[PDB]
């Protein structure tokens, strides 16, 4: 059981300059997915001040980094807030006219995050990304697209607790994203100082 | 009516150590307000996405910086999407601890946003701060400080819609941030691309 949806048209002209312009600068990538994880990580954070009964579904909040070089893979996980079927559709699915209002006045690609919509950073590096999530109050569900215009969404086996995995398979000219020494540098260079732990799993 | 409340232990710390850690670059605390701003104007405006009612109280989403020298306030106002009696005593009153657990490693005061804590950079330049807000669901209220470990909330007449107005009221050594050419370099300088309008008031 799988749904296929259109992107809104602007998400889909945000997706393909992403795509087809010329930017060197890929790294700012990983910034911006830790950045989003961090901000879904503050959301149950403030969410179980008033209400701790939140934390049932984990009570650590953490970023972990998962490179797999066999399936040229990197997987952002966070035990953030989580996304319910309704925010995948929608806010995986106006801060992007913005952004072009900006990219005409001088703004470059690396601002993309100051305008709501860093997620799609995440296709300077990635062919193909799937995002595993799992809200309070819905089940578990997978987002999928390799752009071109459309999304999937189906329910998810393998239960997480309550999170979300972004996961990127990676354009085959992109594989130093898993290199150790290559994440290791891009964390300490541009997100240093985060509110919560980060582990970088090593391989095997 | 007014009540009086202390703020939790660590917020007066870190409200401590911005107060009298000596630290000439104060200017970051504009980027860290037009920053509070702006999410809160993403929250009223994702929110409006499932439910345009939400936008009964305001339909223009903006910000609006307001010196005055007699006053000797800057007032930073958004339409975002306000705060709750409830917010204002929690929101306002653990990304601390963090702070300061990277204060101890190299980091310093201008990274305060990067730990959910920029409000309280006002403490930088402003003496008193006054926090006018009115959400959806509440009536309007009034928060204020000089620090020194407590804060009053009060109902606030003179309604304005949605939003929030934070009021300061600066240090005697500060009314450079009243002056317009002095406001219009840090805007650029640190906040220049953003995903909604700013409006700079002239005075008279
Ligand atoms: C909408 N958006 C980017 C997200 N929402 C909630 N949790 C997340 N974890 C990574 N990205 C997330
Ligand atoms: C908690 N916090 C800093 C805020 N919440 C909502 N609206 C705001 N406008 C300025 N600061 C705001």
């Amino acid at each position: 059981e799988v749904e296929t949806f259109a992107f809104q048209a602007e998400i889909a002209q945000l997706m393909s300059l992403i795509i087809n312009t010329f930017y060197s600068n890929k790294e700012i990538f990983l910034r911006e997915l830790i950045s989003n994880s961090s901000d879904a990580l503050d959301k149950i954070r403030y969410e179980s001040l008033t209400d701790p009964s939140k934390l049932d579904s984990g009570k650590e909040l953490h970023i972990n980094l998962i490179p797999n070089k066999q399936d040229r893979t990197l997987t952002i996980v966070d035990t953030g807030i989580g996304m319910t079927k309704a925010d995948l559709i929608n806010n995986l699915g106006s801060g992007t006219k913005a952004f072009m209002e900006a990219l005409q006045a001088g703004a470059d690609i690396s601002m993309i995050g100051q305008f709501g919509v860093g997620f799609y950073s995440a296709y300077l590096v990635a062919e193909k990304v799937t995002v595993i999530t799992k809200h309070n109050d819905d089940e578990q569900y997978a987002w999928e697209s390799s752009a071109g215009g459309s999304f999937t969404v189906r329910t998810d086996g393998e239960p997480m607790g309550r999170g979300t995995k972004v996961i990127l398979h990676l354009k085959e000219d992109q594989t130093e994203y898993l290199e150790e020494r290559r994440i290791k540098e891009i964390v300490k260079k541009h997100s240093q100082f985060i509110g919560y732990p980060i582990t970088l799993f090593v391989e095997k």
